[PDB]
């Protein structure tokens, strides 16, 4: 059975404390149409109750206690999250939780601490002598106290900051005593420092308290893997550690993606090797081919895709996907794939053999930003296909990128998949056939366009071959009928 992540959540869901009982209605429906994964936004107390998540402020309270000036997060309680991965578990559903670990935000309180500026585009150059600043580095926890852990945070515990409060000013200052950690994305020099509070991962307490963190955090959620946030400003050999030791302790697989942003494969690749392939990464370069080919209204070459990808070196470490957070409509990374070309995308993760697909939230229930913009609920389109995953896209796969518009795709079908086998065609540009090779095993068959874009069907001929028709700037899927 093939399995299929989905990024359960959009940056701007309203906050209204309801998204785990709607994870939790969902489960039937997720379960209907093969998700075998959920990816769940950061579950723990964030800056303010409608922070995303991503401020992480205590990663001990799940939305349990009363801080920050509220008990639940943006998303609920503990108690129900907790309810919706039970209920997500009985349906054989594994959960992802989100792992923010690069800084803290929100600090309860200042702390006087000396510092020296940096140069914004060379971290490593130090452009000013010390100087005392009142940093936001003390966390105490107020309301939860001592419940689950007693480490409180410090100054001493990160190597920097963005902000000095006693002079209201944005600059990046460094810790005196501190060095940024390595290593991490050579970008500005030394791009350890990306926001809030930085936590110091050369410290020996920091490495050990994270990493007993996250057995926790997997054992009181009954988590089945993580989602790792903005890895390439986190030390590697850290989050390499980090990972097995979660596994040791759990005994557990873990599976474990993790978000580095980069246009290059080439800072893909030297991640991934400096991990030793312990866990996966989102392949951001195809989603960039995804956007250029949707914006360039036929010209762009399609062949190109299957180049320059993490799933076209290292099919079992990458996670493919559309759209998500950061690059929906109104984000900082924005970058979205236009709509006529989003069913072609999701063919293309969906049902060829390599990568482990990952479906967006935003892109089946549309996004809620105040944009002109916003993504519209496409569930409709996309269902046919995550149905084409779930029962047909099986056996062996034969390409066909010999054109500049139209490329497609076979599966022969497995024997233990009853009537498996399909035949995908894609196109940017206008419509035509394409003549492919399906399995001599399916000579004979009747085969027709489960998106019910073509109404014709195909018959597979003596020797395995049918030749297949696609619509211009469309997608057609064929399957037995
Ligand atoms: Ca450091
Ligand atoms: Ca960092
Ligand atoms: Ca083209
Ligand atoms: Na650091």
């Amino acid at each position: 059975l093939n399995g299929t992540l989905m990024q359960y959540f959009e940056w701007y869901m309203p906050n209204d404390g309801q998204h785990w009982k709607r994870l939790q209605n969902d489960s039937a429906y997720l379960a209907e149409h093969g998700i075998t994964a959920v990816w769940i936004p950061p579950a723990y107390k964030g800056t303010s109750q409608a922070d995303v998540g991503y401020g992480a402020y205590d990663l001990y309270d799940l939305g349990e206690f009363h801080q920050k000036g509220t008990v639940r997060t943006k998303y609920g309680t503990k108690g129900e999250l907790q309810s919706a991965i039970k209920s997500l578990h009985s349906r054989d559903i594994n959960v992802y939780g989100d792992v923010v670990i690069n800084h803290k935000g929100g600090a309860d309180a200042t702390e006087d601490v000396t510092a020296v500026e940096v140069d914004p585009a060379d971290r490593n150059r130090v452009i000013s002598g010390e100087v005392l600043i009142k940093a936001w580095t003390h966390f105490h926890f107020p309301g939860r106290g001592s419940t689950y852990s007693d480490f409180k945070w410090h100054w001493y515990h990160f190597d920097g900051t963005d902000w000095d409060e006693s002079r209201k000013l944005n600059r990046i200052y460094k810790f005196q005593g501190k060095a940024w950690d390595w290593e991490v994305s050579n970008e500005f020099g030394n791009y350890d420092y990306l926001m809030y509070a930085d936590i110091d991962y050369d410290h020996p307490d920091v490495v050990a308290e994270i990493k007993r963190w996250g057995t926790w955090y997997a054992n009181e959620l009954q988590l089945d893997g993580f989602r790792l946030d903005a890895v390439k400003h986190i030390k590697f050999s850290f989050l390499r550690d980090w990972v097995n030791h979660v596994r040791e302790k759990t005994g557990k697989e873990m599976f474990t993606v993790a978000e580095y942003w980069s246009y290059d494969l080439g800072a893909l690749e030297n991640y991934l090797n400096k991990t030793n392939f312990n866990h996966s990464v989102f392949d951001v370069p195809l989603h960039y081919q995804f956007h250029a080919a949707s914006t360039q209204g036929g010209g762009y070459d399609m062949r190109k895709l299957l180049n320059g990808t993490v799933v076209s070196k290292h099919p079992l470490k990458s996670v493919t996907f559309v759209d998500n957070h950061d690059t929906q409509p109104g984000q900082s990374l924005e970058s979205t794939v236009q709509t006529w070309f989003k069913p072609l995308a999701y063919a293309f993760i969906l049902t060829r053999e390599s990568g482990y697909p990952q479906v967006f939230y935003g892109d089946m229930y549309g996004t809620k930003g105040d944009s002109q913009r916003e993504i519209p609920a496409l569930k409709h389109k996309i269902e046919p296909i995550l149905k084409a995953r779930k029962q047909y896209a099986y056996g062996a796969q034969h390409d066909y990128f010999d054109h500049h518009d139209i490329v497609g795709w076979t599966r022969e079908g497995d024997s233990s998949v009853a009537n498996s086998g399909l035949a995908a065609l894609i196109t940017d540009g206008p419509g035509g056939a394409k003549r492919m090779y399906v399995g001599r095993q399916n000579a004979g068959e009747t085969w027709h366009d489960i998106t019910g874009n073509r109404s014709e069907p195909v018959v597979i001929n003596s020797e395995g071959w049918g030749e297949f028709h696609v619509n211009g700037g469309s997608v057609s899927i064929y399957v037995q009928r």
